[PDB]
């Protein structure tokens, strides 16, 4: 057995190990004492294994906190600034099919919105919604200035 | 056997290992007491290996961070600049298909997107998606302006 | 045996004994306490490994740290120019095929750029691309006034 | 019986006298001593003929001023941010194959560009990208006002 990854989270563990059980490699998980996952393939699949997790992206890379950047007038502005992206995501998130948000706000204010959806849903109907709450709920922003771009989990071809 | 590397991390030694057992090097690995990955071949392939580790730049080269170059006004910028930067590639690497990216943001704005897709992805279509939501993400910044450049890993 | 360097990286040691390697030159290495590795070559090969390290910048030298010379708006403005030409780098080092990248800007902005690529790809069709790329990171900067040079580590 | 030359060498030096010598047909050994520095030695019949080699080489090298110990001001803020971009660029063209030593002198307009080159590779044709690599590194820097020597370690 070659190790893939240690010192997962459940979660990531389970999308790893279930991507890679249905593209038939024989993949092992094991729990360490904190509760993390150790996954583990047969030799013979590990090239296989490796491809299959770079193409999917995994494991998932983390970027900038800014809890950690910033443990002043623009510093304030900026956590200001980041309660309302994820207030807003919190909110699109409880739209029924929505299964993943980012929100990116410029505060003439313009918004970034990317939303992921279940495979099984179309949520093309609900983007002139979408671009509305996003629109009353942040300073100073019109319709045209929000790009919303809508894409299923399951990839570029729906 | 021969070590090449240690210290590696579980991600980078991964890549490192499938690249050389795709070339018929056979390659072992080992964690150690640290819990860093180390690598080994056989003698007989050392320079095998080493050429074509080189060849694809590993180990990778590490850049200036930004919180050690600046553990004042230019400072807060450079700072404020680089979460946004963050943010955009947070925003970007939720697209299906995408597996890397870069943002460097020149903040009239500009700014250049290096996307890196899945070989299995065209993610040519998508410029203008991903050119859009840059746009919308930060002050002042037209499309005229967006280098987006996509290749597959 | 001859010693070529002691204290040297497991990547630069690497990098030495398999050039050496490649070119007939029987060389051996130790590794330190430390994890640092020592280059040894039999004393008939000492001159020939001597010549073939120099031919190929090995060891690499080390330039001045802007860290160390820096340790006002004018110094400022160096370190700022710094983290972009890194951030210049960082970004162009996840080009399939670049195997090492060096940027100088002058901020009309200017920027020099040298790119290594692989023996096995070839960037020539990116010049443009690389070029747009560092134009749209840096300030006030237009094509004309980047240069772009690629070449192979062969 | 054998006679020291020189000895507290780094070991890039050490091994340049060396070859140096074994290249000119002169014995030498080596040793490191306790602090880390290097120690050649001769055969003692053969101390003259060695030291005539050395001496007809510059060895052991003479050193230069450090701008950090000349300067532990606006004159002397420019002075340390020029020598930064010397050595930035000394570092960029460093990276190109072939390559063996370089030195940059920046007058901010002009520049003088020495780069020592590998009997292996021919850098004449690169000479038009050194030149403008240098070029857009720097504030106000034209092509007429850049001189690139290029010189064989033969």
């Amino acid at each position: 057995k070659e190790q893939l990854y240690t010192g997962l989270t459940e979660k990531e563990a389970n999308q790893m190990q279930a991507l890679l059980l249905s593209n038939d490699v024989n993949v092992s998980k094991e729990m360490d004492k904190s509760g993390n996952m150790t996954l583990s393939v047969a030799a013979a699949d590990f090239v296989r294994a490796i491809t299959i997790l770079n193409n999917n992206g995994f494991p998932k890379k983390k970027f900038a906190d800014i809890e950690v950047i910033f443990p002043s007038p623009s510093q304030e502005n900026a956590k200001i600034n980041y309660l309302k992206e994820q207030d807003i995501e919190r909110l699109l998130s409880k739209i029924p099919g929505v299964i993943d948000c980012s929100v990116s706000l410029n505060v003439p204010s313009s918004a970034a919105v990317l939303v992921i959806s279940s495979p099984e849903v179309n949520l093309a109907p609900s983007v002139i919604q979408i671009k509305n709450l996003v629109k009353n709920s942040v300073d100073d922003l019109k319709l045209e200035n929000i790009s919303v771009v809508i894409k299923s989990s399951s990839g570029q071809d729906g």
